[PDB]
């Protein structure tokens, strides 16, 4: 229709301290530049352009998001996977089931349960835990594996990574959030991946929201996930579909009490969120949490932001 | 501001009690049954209530602070600012499962660790002396023999009430917030069942633990919390006395039936006799605003 095709392009109007992590369910809890200048990032989950297509593994909404399912015999390893709602995976088609986790470079450690819930007594959770980088994490094909023999009746299993520690190999090295894992084989590719986001460069510098998330790391600090968009910000467009009508949507970090700009950034298509750093230092990790991302404009890729923050 | 309801498929959408999709749309078995749910409680104009949070991002968490070697968690907001007592019910997005025992897995924040797995379980009963949100406090049944701190998590598992033995898990109730002097205040009012030929809709999703029936345990909610989201954001006036609905297949753009959304924020249909109602329909339809209309308002059974 023609209301469709013009409908005017909006942003969720709720302050960013509100809003939530789109790798995982969880209140954004600060903003970010990546600490390596050179970042290429390439997460799975959180990822959306702006017209409302979802890419890689993104749910529409955060009921999806960060869960596991799929059918384990008793004295095996491997978790066939299946989506979160139960019906069949359609491997190849994607790196891996909608909402699965894509936290690279760490040893998950997840609680799932038998489904549906058939007893009348009893503790139905169980501990099992996953390495990302050994030869049995193979979502793309189908599967992952636990690291010990899974000791509990064969059926439909459902749940999550609880909490993530340091990768067992190589030994020493540390959690890296920023990476994804191999979703594929040595033999075969992941098909269908989200593609990389480069830093823009010419002054501006990505993005990311972070959340915290439980368990230990090398360095005694939050496990802070950084994302490219809030999942808000995803499941608005997912619902709009209004039609992206320049480069780039021009946003101000409005301050809610003043009505003041805190900081010019650019929304790409691609969906993700650039500002220019203010010096070495600067950065959106100086602004308060209490901002409302405003959409001023359409602008030009080539369109200069006011530098953000304070050196 | 025009009113609209989220352009996505019921069956994406979120349990607005716990973050899930949402896997049914029922009437209550009883059809006298009156709901207090304290999360999934907002005016269709953007205004929340009880509990309910903007987004999923705050559901379903508790936080607080605990003293090793006790049993009394002093709970705060999700993001760790202070919760004023005798204010409210309990902290924004503190859960609202009535007649059950929650088991919670809970960690220290943040980590300042490297070493060793943070998870703790702990147990919590919701009709004992010591469960107490109103008054900023909830009682493990257990004394917490781990460090000292800032926790939080979320209940992981839920089973059959401790007391009165032998009763079952009944998600249609809230727990008591209130405390022996005094009751919670500003709790969310009861949704009592609109009679005249409409009946309430509430949207259901699975969750984990036994019960007396050896079923999954089934969290019925008021409405997606992507709907409240919406709300929360668009502020659209309330212009009728309420929203006129339709449940849409996207696929063929049928038709499939005719709700009302109320002010207060609950939805209606007419069951067209017993064996039909909501529970009839796929779940892959999308509600869509028809028009502002009178209570009076005749809807088409569905
Ligand atoms: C405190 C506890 O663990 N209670 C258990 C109970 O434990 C014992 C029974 C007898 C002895 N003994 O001879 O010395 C020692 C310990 O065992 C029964 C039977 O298995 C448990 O009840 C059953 O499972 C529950 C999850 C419910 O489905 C219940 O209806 C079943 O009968 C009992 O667990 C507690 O049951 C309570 C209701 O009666 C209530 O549901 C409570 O939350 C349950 O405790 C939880 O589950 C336990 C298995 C355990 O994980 C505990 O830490 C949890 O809090
Ligand atoms: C398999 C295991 O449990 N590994 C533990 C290791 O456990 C033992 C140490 C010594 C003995 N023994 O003398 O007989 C027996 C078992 O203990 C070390 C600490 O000394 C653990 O490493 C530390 O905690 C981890 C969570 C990480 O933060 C790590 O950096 C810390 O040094 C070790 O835990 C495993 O470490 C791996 C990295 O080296 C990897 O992170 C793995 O996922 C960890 O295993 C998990 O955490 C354990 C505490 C335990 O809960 C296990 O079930 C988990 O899978
Ligand atoms: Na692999
Ligand atoms: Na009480």
């Amino acid at each position: 229709t023609i209301e469709q095709k013009t409908r005017a392009f909006t942003v969720p109007n709720i302050p960013l301290q509100t809003l939530s992590n789109s790798r995982f369910p969880s209140l954004i809890q600060g903003m970010i530049l990546s600490p390596d200048a050179s970042q290429v990032v390439q997460f799975q989950n959180g990822r959306c352009l702006i017209d409302g297509q979802l890419l890689g593994t993104t749910p529409a909404t955060s009921g999806q998001l960060f869960r596991v399912r799929g059918k384990i015999n008793q004295g095996a390893r491997t978790l066939n996977l299946t989506e979160v709602d139960g019906k069949p995976f359609m491997a190849f088609d994607s790196p891996a089931p909608v909402g699965f986790p894509d936290f690279g470079k760490c040893d998950w450690h997840m609680r799932i349960s038998k489904t549906p819930n058939n007893t009348s007594s009893g503790d139905p959770m169980r501990s099992v835990s996953v390495q990302t980088n050994v030869q049995g994490f193979v979502p793309h094909l189908g599967s992952i594996q636990f690291d010990e023999v899974f000791n509990h009746p064969t059926g439909d299993y459902i749940g999550t990574i609880e909490w993530i520690s340091q990768p067992s190999t190589p030994p020493g090295t540390d959690i890296n959030l920023w990476e994804i894992p191999d979703y594929g084989s040595s033999l075969s590719q992941a098909a269908n991946l989200a593609p990389p986001v480069f830093p823009p460069g010419f002054g501006e510098a990505l993005v990311y929201f972070v959340s915290a998330f439980p368990g230990p790391n090398n360095r005694s600090a939050p496990n802070d996930v950084p994302c490219l968009l809030p999942q808000e910000y995803i499941t608005h467009f997912v619902s709009e579909q209004a039609p992206t009508m320049g480069d780039a949507a021009l946003l101000h970090y409005v301050d809610p009490d003043t009505n003041r700009n805190l900081g010019e950034f650019k929304l790409y298509p691609g969906g993700y969120l650039t500002c220019v750093p203010n010096g070495v230092g600067a950065g959106p990790q100086q602004l308060p949490l209490n901002g409302v991302f405003l959409f001023v404009s359409w602008v030009s890729r080539f369109y200069q932001l006011k530098p953000v923050g304070t050196a």
